[PDB]
């Protein structure tokens, strides 16, 4: 191993504005104490999930100073930045070293040729998540950016001779992969070399595929001397027999391929990337295919936030809620609105997930944006680009007038997308229910917003509305991309109509579940929604606005903010999508009964269930909307207390399931 | 497919010398009818095998006239000429293409640039087998050097920028092998390029490995401007992960190895090469290692003429010798006492046989053969260098006066085979049974030919001799090089002592046997022998001398040197070796009994055997020297007819061996 | 020092042949009396220079008797003869101990084994310098092959195990240096190592590289015990840190390596060699490069022979001859055409010229030559392995038909020294002006021995020449190799046309420098001859013809064969290539004046100068080919004598140059 990462979250100190104009005022303010800070790190934390309308939202600057050895003399030495919100510039000695406008793509810099070696050297950061109207997200509305250097910071040596480190970032290698089945796959794998120095020099590039197990299946050597002008790109094809598919959950089996910078018989820089052999197709109004086979799209969504820490999160938080997404028996994720950590994203390629990745071209449109929403979408997809785990490109998600603008702007990221990586699909969402919205129809599929009974309409009115779709656009690709609903946990009651006043402070759990149970069944019996994605699988941050008696909070989690507790609608889905054995009765939290003659509902995906009201057997049990839905229709309740208890049994084995609920009066 | 590589073996007419000193008288001869002939041939097939000390050594004109096409134009067209005996020189329209000496090595010349397009062209070769000091060997002594195009000729047509088909006749690439064990292995593919062209030309070397199924491994690819001025070299490296390794004959595993010259991306010239990955190793004391396995090194030896063909063979016969050293249980050959044919090496390399590969100097140094001694020992190399198989060079055979001499001699060619491929051991043999003779040590290998028992003292002496050899030098890499005892089928008799006079005219069968049943038997118990190889697999030509009662006849083979007849010690060494059922009783060829009360000898390696005499079970059956050697003695004979039938049972299937004797009064013809 | 290296020069007796041809005569003869005579020796000292057509070339035998005492029992000893013209056969006490062909390498042969310790032995080296067809040079055309042991012998003693002094007479240690440059470089010591017992010896090899100065600046040590079986290899590498770089005459640097071989803590044997780090390296069309920077390559020729001695010369003679290299200003020497002493090459890397190594392999190829030249050019390369100076090996010299076979050979030379020293070029010469000749461009750098104006054409046509070249050969390194006119100091005259009848017997000096004159203008204005060779420094013995009035004599030299008068193109070319005051007159030695009219010529390289005629200074001075070339016409005689002042002066010190002619009639010694 030739090549030198290391972390370099350690030992910064952090000042936060707002910074005084005048520059006497101003430089005491620089004089003043700063605060030691760790990596990952942001100023939002508290202030945009505490409370709403009240965040700060500006300037803030990172400091560190660092020893740097002689040597690293004919070395070339990078920072790299996982992610800063929202802009950002580092200086080093004073030097600029890169600028970059986006809080949620990597970046990189070569600043070796700007330290001191054998000395000290001051690194700084300029941080600022103001919104402006010429970068992406242009407002705080749906989210807000938390502030800050909020994913990792890596130090990169090498030699004067390497695989490219500044191609946006990028791991400088690009695999792509044609005409891939059962029996073989032609698989090019193109590298980016840089020769610094000021003569050719002579080197060796050799690209190898390993096995999952570590087998050599192919290699590909090069010898040329490597001009020192201009970055040089090298391609290397593989012809693969009986190719190990990648076949989602079932077999997320991941190739391993790595490349090679030899010079003199040695290596002197390497960079090792994932290969999961596999093809995506979607037949409109039929469905997804993985290698051929048609393939379920049971979408979940998730945001890069928990309680408390704002987005300054570590591994255990992407690996903790991936679990939960697995777990619940997820085929696919829609990472909204922005790109997401690329740790998480190669848990995915691991873990069998077919997923989704996006642009934060979100709200609204100011005319401004278009450079810096192509440039994030590139940086996306550059940087993404080898993990099979990716099918589509999300180019915008509700944006509107002025609507000629927006349509422009669609297209052309459309275009970006399929200059830069042909190979996948690009998508995009309205929060219309109707299909030829001015703004439509610029990507590979249309994808709509649609929250019956929560916004709009009732409950219900999700199947007229699909089915009235399919039988006008037969052949558009639609995804339905959001949909649920909210859940306070606190709040709870059985009189429900089929919509609720999203106005009014009360967001009753069991109106989330009503949403789920009825609509995911319509999803499940019309093929031609693709892929479905609730919203959200968490609660998130939204400092913008105070709703549903709990401030800056969205609450259509099927799980807490704080990943502490799961909803009903999180037993239901698992209870209709995984594997695994469920068996839940529903609304163990709505303990204290308003009504004597009650609906007593159970899900299980093992069987027939028995319910036991206080010692005895009820009876009347039947199915609700999907056979994993069972329902006792006129359940008459004891005073005092009430006790719950569900059995089923499949493979001599025995499932339990108990609630408690109380009455007296109503 | 790029390189035309085609047949020239047709046409060809000869005119054997001898030739007047007269240029009146010279002239005739040189105007008379000349025989069409067809190569391979010899013009000593005949006179080397039939009669002793008189055949014919000297001159031979070998002619043909080809048509070469106007579409040869700028081409590049060679002679690749796998064999001659024994000096050479070819000659195009009259033009000198090329020279050689040394009558077991190939060579090629370029004579593209001689020749008349859309003409017809002449090719006279100059052939002369005189044994002179300066080439070796320096003799007729130890065997004939047939002479004549005795090997096939090819026509070699390339493009102006090819892999050169020039380097000592060599593929003109090279491949070596670094650190081989199970989990990897470091190969390098060196090739060498020439541009006869006058300006640098672009062009992309493209060298590949595939696996033994057609599976391509790796590729390395360089393009660059092949100059023009002299030849060039140019190196891959390709690392094997878990290597499937080449195990003998177990499993001789093979990779293909391809170089492909482009320009425009199109190919135009290719050479693949087989590649057998592995390691060799011998510790002195304990024996010879493949990959890290202690491995058998039961060997034999093989001269490459036939009974009436001379050394004017055809693959088909090499593969039948091929077939036999198989099927006896071999595992290693001693391809004495030259270069023999590229089929044949490259044939050992599939079947997992490996192999011992010689230069023929041997039986005498005159002084002045130093400079041929190192050019064949460099052909040798060169044309052999990718043979996974060969895991030794020979350097010398039994060569004495002048000491001084014969050790600079070995010294220079042991120095230049480690200069010309150090991953290989070199070995060199001394007819003596003595460590310190002077001309000893010179090699990595010291080998000896001990024949006990036959030119020296009594079967049994060669314990006594190993025993004190491993005793006295525990650190020598030591093989018993050749040993055995000649074998006149048409002579029989159980009179036998514990030596035989060589210098009687009677060499009988039935010692030659008892020589081997024995000798294997000490063998075995030496792992201090790093290995043994027998002499011979097959009778060969020895036209210098008449013993045995056969003239120019060595009789050691286990095999007739018509291919036609096995002998006993055949099948003692295929029981004793293979693993191949087997059930045979000795002397069914001598059915003339002399004896009334006589021994029976049976082998088998598959169970001890049941005998009947007559019809009727023997018993007595006691062991022999080793466990597949069995000895029923006395048996009292019948007169007139007696069946030996032996049989045993393995595993659901029955085995049966019968031999007719012949008793009636009581004889002895050894007493002659 | 463990090792003993004495001289064996003394008590030598010869006697040369023809020998009778029956024993009885013969043995008489041996019988005769015999010279005793001091070594270094030749025969030919005589007779292939004092008169043409009429040398012995024969055999010749030396024999010397000498006392060995016991205490050199369990060592070993050797003989190492620099040089023998030119066939070798050595006897110890009557039995062969080594054989040599090719009159200019070492030989050397281990003796010990058959010396008798405490007694008188007796050594007896039979000599042969007759052409043969087999041997290079073939013939005696270009120059003799001055028989006998013309070079010193040394008697060399050694432990049972050494650093082998046995392998092609090298000093058995190989010195290569890979990626150099200021900053650093490694360097690869490789060691052969000899154990002459019966058992494995315990030793240790350790590896120093010393500064100039004497500092230890880099060790290897190893452990091991030396295997008996075969001769063996070590390998040592050095990275040397900001190393200093032997960089030509600005400063010939030199580290040296020594290699010691112990036991029991204790010295058994040592061999020192130089060592200077640089890198060499031409780029057709722009020049060569020395560690990276443009080099001039100012160069001449010389052959080993001194007038008087031929070629049986001493150290001083060498020096010598260095010297007026040195002092002439040439950066670059062509040792035509043989490989030549070793310590002369040694100086080279003293002096820090830049060198170029060759094989008599020259004039005529005869089909059979080809053994014996790979043969010498593999002990040419070994045995000057490790000398800085060298920077090419030669492989032939103006060898034409047969085509094919010229080709063949000249590639396959190539190949053997890419395979045994692939870091240095090779070269190959031709006597042709036309690149695309059949036997050109197998070697890295193509050279052209060029006389206009001489054998052909006029003297200015190497204009037009060099300049087509450049321009449809771009790419090609090209060399002119020779190129000059004979000057006979005896023929003087201005009635000089632009060729000369090289085919009449008079050669005026003055036509000498007319040529150098204009010639060396054009060598110095295209870059694209990379080096251009004079012939010759010095004039040489041609003892099969007698040209220009004088038997056995080349007369091209800058000197004369006795080495003492200086020719006018000596100073011509120390004006333009020297760093040192120059001025000179020419025609000092054509003093009898042709013309009342005549030019006058001088030389500065420093400065217009001042001639003076008789007394009174002269005008009109204009300028000539290069800056240092200054030109008087038509200057006019007196009657009688006249007297010539030429005068010039810098950094306050004065220059003057005076000769003296005489006008007294019209003359013509040309039409004559
Ligand atoms: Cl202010
Ligand atoms: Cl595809
Ligand atoms: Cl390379
Ligand atoms: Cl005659
Ligand atoms: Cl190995
Ligand atoms: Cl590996």
């Amino acid at each position: 191993l030739a090549r030198q990462v290391t972390a370099f979250n350690t030992g910064w100190q952090f000042k936060k504005g707002p910074f005084a104009t005048d520059p006497m005022r101003a430089a005491s303010q620089w004089d003043g104490k700063w605060e030691t800070v760790e990596i990952p790190h942001t100023w939002n934390a508290m202030d945009m999930q505490v409370q709403s309308g009240s965040f700060y939202e500006g300037a803030g600057y990172y400091r560190k100073t660092q020893f740097f050895p002689h040597d690293l003399e004919g070395k070339r030495v990078f920072l790299r930045f996982e992610g800063v919100g929202a802009c950002a510039e580092v200086y080093v000695n004073g030097k600029l070293a890169g600028t970059h406008k986006g809080g949620y793509s990597a970046f990189a810099c070569e600043i070796g040729t700007a330290l001191k070696l054998g000395a000290e050297n001051e690194i700084i950061v300029k941080a600022d998540n103001k919104a402006r109207p010429d970068v992406i997200p242009v407002n705080q509305n749906l989210f807000g950016v938390y502030g800050g250097i909020y994913r990792p910071v890596w130090l990169i040596v090498t030699e004067q001779n390497n695989i490219t480190v500044t191609d946006c970032a990028s791991p400088g290698v690009y695999i792509t992969q044609k005409d891939v089945s059962k029996k073989s796959a032609d698989i090019t794998v193109k590298v980016k070399l840089d020769n610094a120095g000021l003569q050719p020099a002579a080197v060796t590039l050799e690209n190898t595929i390993y096995t999952q197990e570590g087998q050599k299946v192919g290699t590909h050597s090069r010898s040329f001397d490597l001009s020192p002008q201009g970055t040089q790109t090298y391609l290397s094809t593989f012809k693969l027999k009986n190719p190990h598919l990648w076949q989602g959950r079932k077999d997320p089996y991941l190739y391993k391929v790595v490349c090679r910078l030899m010079a003199d018989g040695k290596v002197i820089d390497e960079v090792v990337q994932p290969l999961g052999v596999r093809k995506y197709e979607i037949v409109a109004g039929k469905g997804f295919f993985l290698n051929g086979e048609k393939y379920s799209m049971y979408g979940v969504t998730r945001h890069q936030d928990w309680w408390g820490l704002g987005s300054a999160l570590k591994n255990e938080h992407h690996d903790f809620d991936l679990a939960a997404i697995m777990d619940v028996g997820a085929t696919t994720v829609r990472f909204a609105h922005y790109q997401q950590s690329d740790y998480l994203y190669s848990r995915c390629d691991t873990l069998g997930l077919i997923i989704w990745a996006e642009i934060p071209c979100v709200n609204r449109v100011t005319g401004y944006e278009t450079e810096n929403a192509q440039s994030q979408l590139r940086e996306l997809i550059r940087q993404s680009f080898n993990h099979p785990s990716i099918y589509v490109w999300g180019l915008h998600n509700e944006v509107y007038q002025p609507h000629e603008y927006t349509a422009a702007l669609t297209r052309s990221l459309h275009d970006l997308a399929k200059t830069e990586d042909p190979d996948r699909y690009t998508v995009s969402v309205n929060g219309y229910g109707h299909m030829d919205h001015p703004v439509n129809l610029n990507a590979d599929i249309q994808g709509m917003n649609r929250y019956f009974g929560w916004y709009e309409k009732k409950i219900q009115d999700i199947k007229p509305w699909v089915e009235q779709l399919e039988k006008d656009y037969p052949y558009q690709k639609l995804m339905l991309t959001e949909y649920g609903a909210d859940a306070n946990l606190a709040h709870q009651t059985e009189y429900l109509g089929d919509a609720l006043n999203w106005g009014k402070p009360f967001y009753p759990e069991t109106f989330q579940t009503k949403t789920h149970e009825y609509q995911w069944s319509i999803i499940k019996d019309h093929p031609y929604i693709i892929a479905s994605y609730l919203w959200n699988m968490f609660d998130f941050a939204v400092p913008m606005w105070t709703r549903g008696g709990v401030p800056a909070r969205n609450m259509k989690g099927l799980i807490t903010f704080d990943r502490k507790t799961k909803k009903d609608s999180y037993f239901w889905y698992k209870a209709n999508w995984s594997e695994e054995p469920v068996l839940y009765l529903t609304q163990r939290r709505n303990a204290d009964r308003e009504k004597r003659t009650t609906a007593v509902t159970v899900y299980s995906n093992i069987g027939t269930p028995k319910v036991y009201l206080n010692g005895q057997e009820l009876s009347g049990i039947r199915n609700g909307y999907t056979d994993v839905h069972y329902v006792f229709d006129n359940v008459s309740l004891a005073d005092g207390k009430n006790i719950l208890k569900a059995v089923v049994s499949t493979k001599g084995k025995e499932y339990t399931d108990e609630i408690e609920w109380n009455y007296s009066g109503e």
